[PDB]
């Protein structure tokens, strides 16, 4: 912070008069002033030394001097507000670069969209309530949207005030609402009540001023609603308008001087408004209006507005002073004869200069307009003033748009500019759609849409590129972005460089949000291994680590085309952003849309799991919710039509997505409503059952299980059977068998079985040794454990082999299998070991049932059992909860029921028995009551007391919190078990039919296959069907009518819903509310303009009436101004002809100045030459060579432009013409080719000697004679009373366009010498060019037919 | 567009004069060209005129002429 304030003193300096000039004046109470009396005796803050010269009238350029300042800092008002406020004092003369380096770096704010600056009338100004309104809502409006800049005078005085109280009444309104109407104040300091409190010699961060409005005199108070606060001084005190020249040089900096995104300069949208002025509106008008500013006024508001649009549509030339007069005593009926005649001339001209252009000046109407609003009038305001200057082509078109971009305004991006003639050409938007894109701003995305923007072809490479280095950096996917260009850096991993973040990055960082599948969307390999370039890899000839198919090496790849998903690829991009409202749009034009949707809903669920902690993560698993609903809907229209060719669709892969195809994408989004409707559960009974039926029982096909002649009789339900494909009951046989169903009942039985049989080897085959039915199990062991191994090369990573066995380790269904076994193995040491049979004996026993609890587990299938199951699976940690709960009241009482009674059982391990295993007993039945039963009474009193809290609160409750939690997430264990029930499919259908039995002869098959085998390539048993081109066409065509057909009922849906429909009748309803509230003579007017060229001086007004020389004007009083050239080289040295050295030739060739007028005789007044046309406002000769006329010659060359044939291009009524022009490097115009006529003939080589040729130019001189259109006295700015200028406009003009005299001309071209630029042009009546030269232009037009 | 792909469309039929076409020397095909793709473009518009890109159906009348205006309203 302390950087400004040391920054501040540097930089900015301020005025302060240092001599003492008494004025003659005194003022009222300050009579001790040296005509600024700002704070001292005199007008000075130090000693007032006579400073060796005490001269009368000190001059404010050689009196006042700059001091650095120091009175910045901060405001805050005591007790007005809270809030704290920026202010700077500033010097008269600062260049603008300072201030807004100043306002941007020290201050905090950031570039602005829209610069309003609103004026108008401070101490007398009164308003209608019409006119209140007006201020009270749209200028709120129109700064509240595009985040405009709200600057305008400092002070507490009217408009102003207006402004202040519109402007604190919205934030306040607002409710604490983001963001601020910014507003910044620019007042001059020398008229500031207590500004003595304001300065200090420090950084004055803390202060306070107080406002009072008693004390007011010729100062005022300043507002207490600007955010910002600008003080210029300039050594008086009670001046005023020393702020306007200030302001209106820094607001066109502002404007025009900063955005440069992508191209040369980009001008930001510029506003100045008035409601009611006096004396000062007029010179800010005047003076914004010669800074290109376009200037509105509204009508029926007050004095000044009113004078102005009542001459709105006046001609130039009509304006007279006695009607100007006369129309303002009558609107300043107040002060009226307060008017002087000196006044009147100069409030007249300056009407005059603001309505010279017609092109920077709009009128509100006193509307009919505002009903539409005033939002859109002041805004097409700004696009009118840009349809007036657009150049060379449909630029117009694109500017507008580039402008609507940011207004964030869409009915004016539509209202005019997309209801005109549109030049369709739709590549025009790409760059305006990817702002839009960019930007979201979604909803110009439909828009765009409607106008033929079509996403197949507009999303090409490099815009994607683009698109993905401007990703939002609040993001998660921006910020994993901004990791793996770093995990793999420029040195030691993407050697070459890798600070550039390209396709192959974002294509690692998707496959790390994709699950385990097969290479993404983008091009990995050697062909596009997109990570190093930056450094000059080589080019086709490497093919490694490079570029190999593509064009050119340029820092970039070239034209991948559209890598065969141009939709998809612009899906990811915004469902990454998460913009929701964004990727709806694009959604619907996707090809693969059931794949699209479960990715996006997968990619939305596990982006959401990562880390933001709030708000966004809830949003991104909404979202991911919304697109699977959306993907259902889809999905259902497809499967209720043809379900056959629906089935089919859903296994199919998609070479579009890295297959993932959809059955098998879905699974790891855990996809709950997915996949529990409807046709996913009949594909997945479709299946299993894989080849027999849907329809045949349960129970009937287990009987043609055991009995194997029954299979051959007629049954069974087979597919094979109807069609009577039988032609081999074995082959039938195997289409039976090869069905998931038959090799899981085949697999319970022999699980089934062989519990049976370790049975067998414990009642009556307890020996200790390997008995006849002994091996049987080691090889039962060896071959059930051997699945797991299959199943471990089944579909493993080929790097990862620890990684894998997580999985199996997640499972505690497979740390139960393992246990198992790790039981067995310990079991069995026992059962070798002769001497620990006993223990033996009870150590297996409970494998029986840990076996049990496995086999339990493969009984996740019935439909009543499966989701039944489901339930006690939420029972499994309650199960221990509750038996560790009921053990302990059992324990409770066992231990209470033989204190009383006098037991005397006991033994070894036996007493233990008569202790507490009789306690259990005796709660289901075995109660010794000959045993058990004088304390009678208390013996029937606990016994009532046990089972009244467990047979009541402990058997009864159970049910309440079994029944209640049932009904809970009845409706996800359902679910659960459709989506669970894939994974037995999943392990059962890759499998052959062959036995555990017989398993062990398939377990060395794939081995033996590998003794001559050598890579896993064997085949692929998944469901993963491949489909052809011709299939897949006829297949994703049909898709897509049905998802438009699908988007009909939503849509429909969405305006069919009851609180949907209350939106439309109240949107209707503010309709009707704004609906019901409508109850001359041409002269040398270029001449007469101010701010003469090169030159920082003025002249003296000259009305439309005394223009003439005839005309008689006793306040002419124009002064003697002439050029720093005037006492010059050759030219006449008679700038200063007071003298009697004035002595050449009038009306006559004076040697080689031929100081004749080709017009007539001008007149000769005091030796010096008048100007026929009449008075311009400026004696002398000014920056011209010599008095009266100065021959000039002014060629011009014209050419037919033809089209790509070589016909003529044609208009609606006249023809198509060009022109050759220039463009000097420090001019920044176009400019006709013509040179001062001081040679006799080389005047063309005078201005074309360095563009034209050197010798060739000679020859085109020769040929240069052509045909003269226009001749005698120009209007020009440069133009005093005494020098004019007179042309001669000669025209040569080429007819044909092939080889003939245009061929000389391009050959002999030499632009290259000291010219910036040189080009040919289309000729047009909006084409930028001087307004003289314009004339000319438009005057030779009619020798050729040409257009206008 | 607007329409959201609903069934059925406003079917339109023009009618042009086939001398006053900008780019129709691509349109000219001796075999039966079933594939076909014409450019429009504004700028080569002399005394000729482009087509439009919104009419479901075109018929083009010729008679002899080149620039002609009003060959087609008697047909
Ligand atoms: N900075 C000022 N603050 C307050 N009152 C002022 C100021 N400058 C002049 N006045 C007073 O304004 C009165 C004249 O009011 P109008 O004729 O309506 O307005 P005008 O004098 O033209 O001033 C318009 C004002 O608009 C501002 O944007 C601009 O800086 C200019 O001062 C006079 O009493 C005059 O002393
Ligand atoms: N009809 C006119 N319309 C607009 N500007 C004009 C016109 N006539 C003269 N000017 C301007 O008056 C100024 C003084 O005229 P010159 O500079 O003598 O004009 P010219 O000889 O045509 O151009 C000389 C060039 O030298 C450069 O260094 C300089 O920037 C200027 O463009 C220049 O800004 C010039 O563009």
């Amino acid at each position: 912070q302390e950087s400004l304030s040391s920054w501040i003193p540097e930089n900015i300096k301020k005025k302060e008069c240092v001599y003492f000039v008494e004025s003659s004046k005194l003022s009222d109470a300050g009579k001790v002033v040296c005509q600024c009396g700002y704070t001292h005796e005199q007008h000075l803050e130090e000693a007032t030394k006579p400073h060796t010269f005490q001269g009368t009238q000190w001059d404010p350029k050689k009196h006042v001097q700059e001091m650095p300042t120091d009175a910045f800092g901060d405001i805050v008002f005591t007790g007005l507000s809270q809030k704290v406020k920026k202010y700077v004092r500033v010097s008269q003369d600062t260049p603008s670069s300072v201030i807004y380096h100043l306002m941007t770096q020290h201050w905090g704010l950031d570039v602005p969209n829209l610069l309003i600056s609103v004026t108008g009338g401070a101490k007398n100004f009164n308003m209608k309530p019409r006119l209140k309104s007006i201020f009270r809502r749209g200028l709120v409006k129109v700064a509240q949207t595009t985040g405009a800049w709200i600057i305008t005078g400092g002070s507490h005085t009217g408009v102003m005030k207006q402004v202040g109280e519109a402007v604190r009444d919205f934030s306040l309104s607002s409710s604490y609402k983001e963001g601020e109407l910014i507003t910044i104040g620019v007042a001059t300091w020398g008229t500031v009540h207590r500004r003595e409190g304001l300065i200090h010699p420090t950084g004055s961060f803390p202060a306070e001023y107080i406002l009072d409005e008693d004390g007011q005199g010729n100062l005022t108070c300043l507002d207490s609603n600007h955010s910002h606060f600008i003080l210029v001084d300039d050594g008086t005190h009670g001046q005023y308008g020393v702020e306007i020249p200030l302001r209106t040089r820094l607001e066109k900096f502002i404007s025009e001087q900063t955005k440069e995104r992508g191209g040369v300069a980009i001008k930001i949208p510029i506003v100045c408004v008035v409601l009611e002025g006096g004396p000062g509106t007029l010179h800010t008008i005047d003076n914004a209006t010669t800074n290109g500013t376009p200037c509105v006024v509204v009508e029926g508001s007050g004095r000044v507005a009113d004078v102005i649009a009542q001459v709105a549509n006046l001609p130039v030339s009509d304006i007279t002073i006695s009607l100007i007069q006369q129309k303002l005593s009558v609107f300043f009926q107040e002060m009226f004869e307060t008017f002087t005649e000196s006044r009147i001339v100069e409030w007249t001209k300056k009407i005059q200069d603001i309505v010279r252009r017609r092109q920077l000046l709009t009128v509100f109407r006193e509307g009919k307009d505002g009903q539409q609003d005033v939002d859109v009038a002041i805004l097409q305001a700004l696009l009118k003033a840009s349809r007036s200057q657009d150049h060379f082509g449909h630029e117009n078109w694109d500017h507008q748009l580039k402008l609507a971009v940011a207004w964030n305004r869409v009915d004016i991006a539509r209202s005019e500019i997309f209801m005109d003639e549109w030049q369709w050409k739709p590549s025009d938007l790409h760059p305006t759609m990817t702002a839009a894109l960019i930007s979201n701003k979604p909803e110009f995305v439909k828009l765009f849409l409607e106008n033929g923007v079509q996403l197949k072809e507009f999303v090409t490479w490099d815009t994607l590129l683009y698109l993905y280095e401007n990703l939002d950096p609040s993001c998660l996917f921006h910020s994993k972005l901004q990791k793996v260009l770093v995990e793999d850096p420029e040195r030691p991993a993407c050697a070459p460089a890798a600070p550039r973040l390209q396709m192959h990055h974002v294509a690692q960082v998707l496959r790390e949000l994709l699950g385990d599948f097969t290479q993404p969307l983008y091009p990995r390999p050697r062909h596009n291994d997109r990570l190093r370039l930056l450094l000059p890899v080589p080019h086709v000839k490497l093919n490694v680590q490079g570029v190999s198919l593509r064009s050119l090496y340029k820092r970039s790849s070239g034209h991948v085309t559209f890598t065969m998903d141009p939709i998809r690829d612009l899906l990811i991009w915004a469902i990454v952003q998460n913009r929701r409202e964004l990727a709806g749009i694009i959604w619907a034009q996707s090809q693969d849309c059931i794949a699209a949707a479960l990715a996006c809903s997968k990619i939305l669920k596990e982006l959401s799991k990562e880390e933001e902690d709030t708000d966004s993560s809830e949003e991104m698993l909404a979202l991911a919710e919304e697109y699977e609903h959306r993907a259902i809907g889809v999905f259902t229209e497809c499967y209720r039509k043809d379900e056959e060719r629906a089935q089919k669709l859903l296994t199919r892969v998609s070479e579009a997505w890295g297959k993932t195809t959809c059955l098998q994408l879905a699974l790891e989004a855990k996809d709950m409503k997915f996949v529990s409707h409807g046709g996913i559960q009949a594909f997945l009974t479709k299946v299993w059952w894989g080849q027999l039926s849907v329809d045949n029982g349960l129970w009937r096909v287990t009987l043609c299980m055991l009995a194997f002649p029954l299979l051959l009789t007629g049954l069974i339900s087979f597919r094979e059977k109807r069609l009577q494909d039988v032609g081999t009951p074995a082959a039938r046989a195997r289409a039976f068998f090869t069905a998931p169903v038959v090799v899981f009942h085949l697999n319970i039985l022999s699980y089934f079985a062989f519990l049976c049989l370790f049975a067998y080897v414990l009642m009556v085959d307890f020996q200790p040794v390997p008995s006849w039915c002994e091996c049987a199990i080691y090889l039962w062991l060896f071959s059930l454990v051997c699945e797991e191994m299959r199943q471990l090369f089944y579909d493993p990573d080929e790097c990862g082999l620890m990684k894998k066995a997580a999985l199996y380790f997640s499972d505690f269904w497979n740390k139960l299998d393992v246990g198992a076994i790790l039981l067995f193995v310990a079991g069995l040491t026992c059962r070798l070991i002769p001497a620990t049979l006993y223990p033996g004996r009870v150590i297996l026993s409970l494998d029986f049932i840990l076996f049990c609890l496995r086999l339990m587990h493969i009984f996740t299938i019935s439909k009543t059992l499966g989701p039944k199951i489901i339930i006690v699976k939420r029972m499994m940690k309650d199960v221990f909860f509750f038996l560790f709960l009921l053990a302990v009241w059992v324990v409770s009482f066992g231990v209470a029921k033989q204190a009383i009674l006098i037991h005397n059982e006991r033994r070894v391990d036996w007493l233990f028995r008569g202790a507490v295993y009789h306690s259990y007993l005796t709660i289901f039945g075995q109660i010794p009551g000959y045993i058990d039963g004088f304390p009678e009474w208390l013996t029937v009193l606990l016994l009532c007391l046990y089972l009244l809290f467990t047979n009541i609160l402990l058997l009864n409750l159970l049910i309440a919190m079994f029944n209640y939690t049932f009904q809970q997430v009845q409706e996800h264990t359902d679910q659960i078990w459709k989506f669970q029930r894939h994974d037995l499919i999943e392990e059962y259908h890759g499998r052959p039919a062959a036995p555990p039995p017989f398993i062990l002869l398939s377990h060395l098959q794939l081995f033996i296959k590998r003794v001559v085998l050598k890579t896993p390539a064997k085949r692929h048993k998944q469901l993963k069907n491949k489909l052809e081109k011709n299939e897949e066409a006829a297949l994703l065509s049909w898709e897509i009518y049905l998802k438009e057909n699908y988007l009909q009922n939503r849509q429909f849906q969405q305006k069919q819903r009851p609180e949907q429909k209350i939106e439309d009748i109240s949107n209707k309803v503010d309709a009707m509310v704004d609906l019901l509230d409508l109850d001359g003579d041409s002269y040398h007017v270029n001449a007469r303009h101010l701010l003469y060229p090169n030159c920082p001086v003025t002249r003296f007004p000259v009305p439309n009436e005394k223009v003439p020389w005839e005309t008689e004007f006793l306040i002419y009083d124009p002064p003697f101004y002439t050029a720093e050239r005037k006492d010059a080289a050759a030219m006449d040295p008679m700038g200063d002809t007071l003298e009697p050295l004035s002595t050449i030739q009038y009306n006559v060739v004076d040697g080689l100045r031929d100081r004749r007028s080709f017009h007539g005789p001008y007149t000769v007044q005091a030796g010096l030459p008048l100007n026929p046309m009449g008075r311009t406002g400026l004696r002398g000769r000014g920056s011209l060579s010599c008095f009266g006329p100065n021959h000039t010659l002014y060629p011009m060359v014209t050419r037919w432009r033809r089209n790509e044939d070589g016909a003529i291009c044609r208009k609606s009524i006249k023809k198509m013409l060009e022109v050759l022009v220039v463009k000097l490097p420090l001019s920044e115009h176009w400019a006709l080719p013509g040179g001062s006529r001081e040679p006799g003939e080389m005047l063309p080589r005078k201005l074309k000697r360095i563009l034209r040729q050197e010798h060739w130019p000679s020859f085109e001189n020769l040929l240069k004679c052509g045909m003269e259109v226009y001749k005698g006295y120009m209007d020009d700015p440069r133009n005093t009373d005494n020098a004019w200028i007179e042309t001669v406009a000669v025209s040569v003009h080429f007819q044909d366009q092939n080889d003939v005299e245009l061929n000389r001309l391009n050959s002999n071209l030499h632009a290259c010498d000291s010219g910036a630029s040189i080009r040919w042009q289309v000729v047009d009546r909006r084409i930028p060019l001087y307004a003289n030269h314009k004339t000319l232009l438009q005057k030779a037009a009619a020798e050729f037919g040409a257009h206008y």
